């Protein structure tokens, strides 16, 4: 009866997430159980449509861990079914500006706070009957900076009050930068630019995340204060491991 | 035009194998295009079923590995329709007896070696019209020795012309041996077991496969003189991949 | 080879129609051979998706009653699609001025009407050669009304030709109000602003529907003069017949 | 970490449990949460498959009731992928001998007790590591009693050791002995077969369960000491339930 | 409220069937309303699970022919699952022998005169009340005659009760007999066979059937005296289409 | 590792692709293995979801044709995921303003020349460490010319600089324009829009295409000069086919 994210954030530590773009229940649900706070299931860069994110809402949430989506674009009915369906934290890539950040806020919440539809199908089975009254807390909602442009605005975007802050996509910033859209990179610029986020973030009172693809990374981002570090994509890190194994298989 | 382990065989060397519980087309590319000869897709301890295969098949060809199946059971129908659909390698679970290793040759071989069913839909569009004079040799079937009851028929089982060999199930063969059920197992009894199905694979003439769980007990197998040694579950890769970067991104 | 909603109005009598927020057609056929003359399918607040949509609209049509569907979003392509599917009523979510009510409009309609996308999939096959000439009546088009502003655009939105008339969306419409969204409300302010409307929708000889929870409620509704009123939702009718059986078993 | 229903038996009541002939998670789910112990999903006379069946456990689990299925016939590795999917109830349809009983007996079993092939995909993450020592209790197994032969061979069916006892299939055994196929029927013949299987099952010490109608029937059936009653099917309580709507909507 | 294919034999003429080997619903809808009296489903043949047939054999009845399914195996629990799903023909596979013959009748009635399982979801819908009484008669089967064995056995086979007849599978027959699988063959050997097969079942007073792969040859076997005669697979027609399209596209 | 289109352009040839309304594998494959360059799957017009198409663009790579998809609508994001999952060629429909072209190309191309997000899941395991440097290339994107408004902005769409050109729907245009939408058309005015465009599109140094019902109309098309040619649609041409085989059978 609490979002496991929000719960880190009031208790005073930040949250570690899991990221997958592979379809299905049963590595969710593992995953889930391992000590991720929130998996988010990626919509975006997957083939992961509606009809395969539904169940593995309800796997994540059954292993433990909060189900969060970053969605396949800023639109405010894809979000309102996915909050239908009982994900309770959204990623929404590519907010470029205030105007975006508050059509991102105004799906999270209901009326007056914003403009969601009620019919919370999913939601009302894990709260009962007072989900309404709480309904805004149950759900987390960052806003992705991964251009120049967000760069330009993100004081502005953080001044939005229905997102809990700003999610750090650092391959595509990179490349609208100039750069390799390398994870976890030592680019200057665009090390400069994600400390930067984090700090103006902070600034504003609001959460800072950042998409890692190594664990060294993450615990780097941890320390230098990101309240929801991603640690790695399920596609990476098994196609990561299976290399391994056929090294060792194959090594005289 | 060519079946990648048969090709390994033909040519002097064994085949390593990647093995996958999880259903879903883009992780089976993406290990098929590595340094793999083959994938098999489980279908007994998965959550995949016919419907989920049938594109895997697809994407594991295009990828470049021989499509391979571990069926749920020994059932001559079920094996036909996944040969239909471009499975091009049968490993059969709990093959005990001649008799059963005789019912799993009979799916893999048109009359008069067997009597597989006619209607190649995949088959035919991959090899073309010569298809069916060099339908045989297109198929690789492994019967699994799982159980004490097939470690007594061993070399009965080897002695069944229409399969290329056999396929050891370690957890399945400890667990019926009164020991623990644990992947690369250490235990006296189960090694015994296992190498003494191997030298009598070998004395008849046929092929050997094993169940790996890690890089390095396939290495060992390979060096032993396994022909088929698979290696790993990529839900069992994943799972550990996650832990390992939850624990670094979680350590001070 | 009627639209059968259509039918009933020209006949002089309001239509009834069920509200399916489960995916399947199983029960999408059985409740379709009910005296219902429609069965709405909603894509909102439920985990249908289009591929699981696809196949009830054939079953509700084999069932015997027209298919309609509420949308997730008033968006014109999703609609198109819709159609093409063999959806022939189209219900669409939070249309709260007359500019989005000619957005719904002008996906109903082929060229001049509207500018509805031709490749009539399974109309085609059900209307057969002559479908051109009659597709605008084929299908019922409602814009639903769910807000304070759709409340203040009513006569506006009313005014516009190409849609049959609205659907009040009464849960959205008591939040949006400051009420708790209760189905079949009796809370004053939102029965006075449901009231106004049908009686808005008539002065303008147009249609209006609403969604009810219950037999009783829609009774009422159909005797105030409601042209189209649904009840009741599958899964909260399910659940509350399930809760009722419970409560039969375990009782003393 | 306990199976729900031999919870209740163990603790000196009788489950009540529901029955699920629509294929979906959503309804599944919020059965669950109901004050049912079990949900049963029929994947015998339904459209579900097995890819339908396996995000139902996991949504019945959520839901808080231990996730059942009586399959579509009584074969072990049917039972077996179902049992690594999460079912942790097995009701095995037409179960007429001894030997069929000691089929279904031998699927719910590891080594020695039983030939169940090891690899607890699902199991293993609600168990946990201790659960190969436990995973015969995890699993409730009732084999069905539905003709006049099962009637016939009924004490030695009972006999079986590694089945909680038998599932009485009332219209299939009405049907066998020349009745109409009537749920909750009062004919004599049928009424007193069923008091007899019950009366059996109880001097032999194991558990007897029965397919029930409605919520009444199901009373009666827990007062005359059954230990497992299921009711409704889904689909039947919501075809009632629409009609009841459907009336008291046109009723003048 | 009739077999379409039994209600053309009452009437004095064959059916011609369909065909089909590829999923989906929008070509069996369109082919169903075409002049063929039924579509068989091919689900030995081809990638087609029983998730993907149930929605097909919805289609099919909407657009106007009977839905019939070749299934993977003559398998009497997957058959009556087919049944409940409102599949209203079944040709089974590979049926050899009188036994063979005798569990596919008994698949297809209701004890007495089989031991099919009552629970008839979609039969019951299409069917109403009355359905029990007239079950069998809603329901043809054939047993298909592809083996030496099966020729050798078809008096026997003819001489089963509970099923309509038999049903050619030409290409399997003819390489048993040693001789190419082509389609629709000249091959004297295998026409004597086949004619040998129609003599048997006319002499025997039951109905005989033949797979072919044109509208000629179909053609002729009507002539000859079949009664149900199939032309010619969706996949095989396509693809032939597809070749002439292209011909005439690129040519000078 | 190159776009087939691509390479008949730049070899100095046309490409002539196929056009399928069906969702499903095998034949997306078996006509990607006859001599189509490119394939193309509607998104628009069928009941193909993304979840359906996703497997389809893996068939039509294994088959050897470049997998193209027109979209249902001109949505980036749409398109952007579509790009990921290994659709190599985009025509968007009703595209009818220059800036509505802007938003296309905006979608197919990193910036600096687009938009595009980065995540390339399938395209970076074709073309390998080197995407990136190469990946426009590796897309073909065409805007669709339905409308009267398209006619009238069609030198204005053509100066775009992101696309290969323009790719004609002439039964929307021939409906816009107050004629029948009759495929391959002979209407004057239908006639005459289509030569114009294809003019202006070559005055503009770019590729112009359209979409074709039969072989012969294809043949002129690509005589009178257009790139890109497709013919003809899956469900049409079987039907077609459905329809001789019929009546040949039937014919006295
Ligand atoms: O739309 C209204 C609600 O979602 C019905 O449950
Ligand atoms: O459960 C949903 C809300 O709390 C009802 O108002
Ligand atoms: O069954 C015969 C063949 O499979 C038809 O293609
Ligand atoms: O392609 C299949 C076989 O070769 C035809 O006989
Ligand atoms: O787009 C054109 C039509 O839909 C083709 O059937
Ligand atoms: O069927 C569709 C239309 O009537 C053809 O113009
Ligand atoms: O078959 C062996 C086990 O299931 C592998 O996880
Ligand atoms: O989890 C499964 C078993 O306990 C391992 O032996
Ligand atoms: O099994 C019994 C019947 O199928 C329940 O509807
Ligand atoms: O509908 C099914 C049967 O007729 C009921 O006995
Ligand atoms: O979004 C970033 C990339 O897609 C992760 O693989
Ligand atoms: O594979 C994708 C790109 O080339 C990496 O930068
Ligand atoms: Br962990
Ligand atoms: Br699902
Ligand atoms: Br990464
Ligand atoms: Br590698
Ligand atoms: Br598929
Ligand atoms: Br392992
Ligand atoms: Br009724
Ligand atoms: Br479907
Ligand atoms: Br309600
Ligand atoms: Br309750
Ligand atoms: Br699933
Ligand atoms: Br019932
Ligand atoms: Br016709
Ligand atoms: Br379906
Ligand atoms: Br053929
Ligand atoms: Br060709
Ligand atoms: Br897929
Ligand atoms: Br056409
Ligand atoms: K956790
Ligand atoms: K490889
Ligand atoms: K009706
Ligand atoms: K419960
Ligand atoms: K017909
Ligand atoms: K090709
Ligand atoms: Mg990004
Ligand atoms: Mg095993
Ligand atoms: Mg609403
Ligand atoms: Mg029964
Ligand atoms: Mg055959
Ligand atoms: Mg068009």
């Amino acid at each position: 009866h609490h979002n496991k994210v929000r719960t880190c954030w009031n208790e005073g530590r930040p949250a570690l997430a899991g990221w997958l773009q592979l379809p299905g229940t049963l590595h969710a649900e593992a995953l889930a159980r391992l000590d991720y706070d929130a998996v988010v299931i990626d919509m975006q860069h997957s083939p992961i449509d509606f009809g395969q994110v539904a169940p593995m809402l309800i796997a994540i949430e059954l292993g433990g861990a909060e189900p969060f989506v970053r969605t396949q674009v800023n639109d405010p009915s894809d979000i309102m079914k996915l909050l239908d369906a009982g994900a309770y934290g959204i990623i929404a890539p590519m907010v470029n500006t205030r105007a975006e950040a508050q059509t991102l806020a105004s799906a999270l919440h209901y009326s007056p706070r914003g403009l969601r539809s009620f019919g919370p199908r999913r939601p009302s089975l894990r709260y009962g009957s007072g989900y309404l009254a709480q309904a805004s807390e149950t759900v987390v909602g960052l806003a992705m900076i991964e251009t120049r442009e967000a760069l330009a605005n993100i004081d502005e975007i953080l001044s939005v009050d229905g997102i809990d802050g700003v999610f750090i996509g650092p391959t595509d910033l990179a490349l609208d930068l100039g750069h390799a859209p390398l994870v976890d990179t030592e680019e200057a610029e665009v090390v400069s630019a994600i400390a930067h986020v984090r700090e103006r973030a902070h600034a504003a009172g609001k959460r800072v995340g950042i998409f890692c693809g190594s664990g060294g990374f993450a615990r780097v981002k941890l320390a230098e204060g990101f309240d929801f570090v991603t640690a790695a994509p399920d596609l990476a890190m098994l196609s990561a491991a299976a290399r391994q194994v056929i090294a060792d298989a194959r090594a005289l």
